[PDB]
């Protein structure tokens, strides 16, 4: 598996606009909400859950990176794998998207996998 | 168990106004006090205890998040579970609320269970 | 044991004015000096020593919190247990006080055990 | 092995312009892009993969330092080992360079091996 | 062993002006350069190596503290043990000094052994 796998999904020029920390089924988790820098579209929501899913090893790394990018409000590319979380109230509040990577962006290029 | 469970309680549009760190019964713990951003209402106090309660796994993440929101003074939704802590002097100093979640807010809308 | 035990000692309305990090007897440690925010009185000195004393579990949490309160210069209540460190040269340089808690203080109160 | 081994490659007077965090084959990884502070030349790209290669022990140290230098935009020397990473799409997206060191460069010569 | 042992050396009224991170012989390490705040004297260089020397246990604490004092520019007392590191190209790039302590300095005092 890789953040950049073609079967994952990514969204460019997003601003991390909200951040939530909680616990579910023995695991600390966090979720982020992102919106397009230009105000268009619908928000993207993605979560990472400690010790759950194949992405568990990167939980702390992604939490720390999401915190930083949230604090600056810079435009980023968010990478997700869809349809990972299944707890239904959790998905309804947040989403089933697993956060799998974050990339900084210049105005012309995001520094991370694409296509 | 989940932060968003109906059996928990939450308070929106709150600012973390005080922070305390200590140890009890070999466990580090911290407590926060929050107040409504507009100054109305009654303070909310909640604590997390590293080795105690079902919420023990989230101690470090909530400590780090509480510290961040404390440092910025931004408006948050604080999620607690009532009647968790039982040592009377501790409860009387702070409260029996376990801290179970923290959500950011933009204006009057917060990003978290409700 | 608890930060708030009556057999501990605390000092309110203090500012963390100095910070030292070192190692002793295989243990990283840190010490802080605090002084009254209003300039009166004599300093308080306390140390936390990584794998030493009953307070060892909270070493990292207290170091992180001391660094934060040091960086802001805000008024705090420092909680100590007296007569813990026994190495006389270490005590004479710093003190025998173990650091056991830190509480933010407003103009009117401190958020922690009294 | 050593960051400073002459078989490695380094670039002085750079700034960290981009940062990426992800996971591959159960390992956290990060990559950085650097460019000459003065705008000349071409970018340098390097990655660290937490579970992989002799450099694995320094993953967190390098990630933390990369984040700090990225946050400030200060001049740095970046040290890499060429021709390490193998997965073709990963290499094409980023590079085959392993990040093996970072040096501040706030004076005449960067503070690192040359 | 103790930071304050007379067999160590220290330098007051210094400011951390450079920081480097790397790895050698599977061990993460960092080095700092300090200069006198008033511009006099000769720079002090010291390194910590994560699993080498009797000072190995304090590696992370001193890296974190070095980073803190580097970022604030404040005047410090740096404590070293001389003649510890031995790899010649490393020693000639940096120095043989092990970093063993960091103490904040006001303007007439430093808070640490002397
Ligand atoms: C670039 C182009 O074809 N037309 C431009 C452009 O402004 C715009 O298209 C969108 O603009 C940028 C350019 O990359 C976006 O990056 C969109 O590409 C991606 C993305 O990286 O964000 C690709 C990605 O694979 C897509 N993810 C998924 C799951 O499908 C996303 C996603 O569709 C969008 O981010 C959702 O908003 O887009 C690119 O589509 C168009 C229309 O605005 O008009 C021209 O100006
Ligand atoms: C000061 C007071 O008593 N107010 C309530 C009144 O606000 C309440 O309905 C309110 O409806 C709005 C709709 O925008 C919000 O949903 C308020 O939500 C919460 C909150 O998010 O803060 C919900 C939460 O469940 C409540 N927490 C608990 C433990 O009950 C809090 C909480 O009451 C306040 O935060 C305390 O200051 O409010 C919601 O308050 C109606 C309900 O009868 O009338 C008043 O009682
Ligand atoms: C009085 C009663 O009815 N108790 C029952 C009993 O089944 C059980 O009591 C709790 O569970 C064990 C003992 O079985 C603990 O001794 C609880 O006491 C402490 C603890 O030792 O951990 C005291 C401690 O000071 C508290 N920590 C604080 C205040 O910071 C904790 C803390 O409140 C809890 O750990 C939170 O989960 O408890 C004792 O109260 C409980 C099982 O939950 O159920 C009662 O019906
Ligand atoms: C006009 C004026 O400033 N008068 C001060 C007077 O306020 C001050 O009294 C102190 O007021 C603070 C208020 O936060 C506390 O109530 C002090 O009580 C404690 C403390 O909390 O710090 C209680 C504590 O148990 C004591 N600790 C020990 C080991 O005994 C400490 C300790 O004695 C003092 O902190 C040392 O100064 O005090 C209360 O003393 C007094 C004393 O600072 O000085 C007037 O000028
Ligand atoms: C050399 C000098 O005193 N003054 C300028 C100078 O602007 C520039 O030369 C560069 O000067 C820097 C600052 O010390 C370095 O010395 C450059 O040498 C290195 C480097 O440290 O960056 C050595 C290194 O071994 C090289 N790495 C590899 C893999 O070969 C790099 C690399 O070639 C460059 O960084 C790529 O741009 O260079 C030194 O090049 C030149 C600019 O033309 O002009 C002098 O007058
Ligand atoms: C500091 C400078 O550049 N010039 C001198 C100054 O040396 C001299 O007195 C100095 O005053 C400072 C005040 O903090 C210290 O007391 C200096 O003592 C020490 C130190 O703590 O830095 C003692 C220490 O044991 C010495 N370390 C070693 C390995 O010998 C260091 C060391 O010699 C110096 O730091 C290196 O610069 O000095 C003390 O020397 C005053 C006269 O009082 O005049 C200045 O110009």
């Amino acid at each position: 598996e890789w953040t950049g796998d073609k079967t994952n999904a990514y969204y460019s020029d997003e601003v991390i606009s909200e951040l939530h920390v909680g616990q579910i089924d023995t695991s600390p988790y966090f979720c982020i909400k992102t919106v397009k820098a230009n105000g268009s579209g619908t928000p993207v929501v993605a979560c990472a859950v400690s010790k759950q899913s194949i992405w568990a090893p990167s939980f702390k790394e992604l939490l720390d990176q999401a915190r930083y990018f949230y604090s600056t409000g810079q435009s980023v590319r968010i990478h997700v794998q869809k349809n990972i979380w299944t707890y239904p109230l959790f998905v309804n509040t947040f989403s089933a998207n697993a956060l799998v990577g974050l990339s900084s962006c210049s105005a012309t290029q995001c520094f991370g996998p694409k296509l």
